[PDB]
This record gives structure tokens, C-alpha cells and sequence, in this order.
């Protein structure tokens, strides 16, 4: 009987936009339904004078059977009420033609090795999310440290993603 209500999730407590900042290599991921970013997950953060962060996120898309293409997308966040959450608008400079908008909630980091962030897209009725998605971040490709292997695993299950999540490579196909 665990609590999957997404208003229940809990979030990265006094979140630091400045200290998230830099580049993000996305080692795993849960998708939601529909078409989404495949692999070679990069996302580079930024924040600027007034405070606003922003990224740019590039990665390879499945789009047909035999067409590739290198997705090169910049978004800018909204702040809300609590500090880990946003309103990620954004849009494709490269291939894709037009814009959206989800929510985007950093779980929890320790901002110098992994990070994990959540996004629901569709809420139940009950309470629990429909359609979400999920990236676990981390600043070293090669891999992540013990303790951040741990806390990964841990705030997946809380997330009540166990087991839903498939690894992703990082192969210099987008250079
Ligand atoms: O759904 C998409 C793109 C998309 C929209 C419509 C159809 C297909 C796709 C997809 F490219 F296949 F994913 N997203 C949502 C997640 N989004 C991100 N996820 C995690 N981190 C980041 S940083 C950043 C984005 C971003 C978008 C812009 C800057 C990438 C773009
Ligand atoms: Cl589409
Ligand atoms: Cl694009």
C-alpha cells in the first residue's frame, strides 16, 4: 500500500538553480506514452542575471523505422510556489517544428554527480499520475558512485517506477 498520489511525491528541498547548472548526461529513463527522446540524453543548465534558469537538450529520436534524427531543443522554467518545481516550456531549433509545455520536478541531487526529475503529463482520477516520464541524470557518463546508485534506486521506487526504467547509451551519435 504505497502512496503513488503525485501530490504526495516528495521534491529536492532548498533546490539551487546555480548549482545545477552545467552539463547532465541522462544514464537512464522512463518514457511516457507516445514518441520520445530514444538515447544520447545531454541536457546543459543555466541561470541567468535575474535568476531564471534555462537548458538546452539534445538526443537522438526514433522517428519512423529508418529515419534518425538529432533533436536539438532549448527550454526555459517557470518558478512555482515550491522551489524543485517548474514549468518547463520549450521548443526545437534543429528538427522539431513546434512548441510544449510539462512540468518539470528535480527529485532529488546532490548537484556534482547524479540527479533524478520527474514530469507527469496525465493525472487519474485517484489521484496517481497516467502518463509520466523520468530521466536519471548524472555529471560523470562513465557511471555514478555508490551512494548515488542507492539514493537513484530508492527515490525510483518511491516514485512507484520500479522496475520501469530502461538504460540509455551515450555513443557520440549527436558528436
Ligand atoms: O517531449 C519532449 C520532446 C518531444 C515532443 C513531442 C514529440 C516528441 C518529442 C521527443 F523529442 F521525441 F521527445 N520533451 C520533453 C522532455 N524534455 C526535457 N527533458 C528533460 N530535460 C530537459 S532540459 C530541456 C528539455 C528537457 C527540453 C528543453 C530543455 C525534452 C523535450
Ligand atoms: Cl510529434
Ligand atoms: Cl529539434
Amino acid at each position: 500500500e504505497r502512496d503513488c498520489r503525485v501530490s504526495s511525491f516528495r521534491v529536492k528541498e532548498n533546490f539551487d538553480k546555480a548549482r545545477f547548472s552545467g552539463t547532465w548526461y541522462a544514464m537512464a529513463k522512463k518514457d511516457p506514452e507516445g514518441l520520445f527522446l530514444q538515447d544520447n540524453i545531454v541536457a546543459e543548465f543555466s541561470v541567468d542575471e535575474t535568476g531564471q534558469m534555462s537548458a538546452t537538450a539534445k538526443g537522438r529520436v526514433r522517428l519512423l523505422n529508418n529515419w534518425d534524427v538529432c533533436a536539438d531543443m532549448v527550454g526555459t522554467f517557470t518558478d512555482t510556489e515550491d522551489p524543485a518545481k517548474f514549468k518547463m516550456k520549450y521548443w526545437g531549433v534543429a528538427s522539431f517544428l513546434q512548441k510544449g509545455n510539462d512540468d518539470h520536478w528535480i527529485v532529488d541531487t546532490d548537484y556534482d554527480t547524479y540527479a533524478v526529475q520527474y514530469s507527469c503529463r496525465l493525472l487519474n482520477l485517484d489521484g496517481t499520475c497516467a502518463d509520466s516520464y523520468s530521466f536519471v541524470f548524472s555529471r560523470d557518463p562513465n557511471g555514478l558512485p555508490p551512494e548515488a546508485q542507492k539514493i537513484v534506486r530508492q527515490r525510483q521506487e518511491e516514485l512507484c517506477l520500479a522496475r520501469q526504467y530502461r538504460l540509455i547509451v551515450h555513443n557520440g551519435y549527436c558528436d
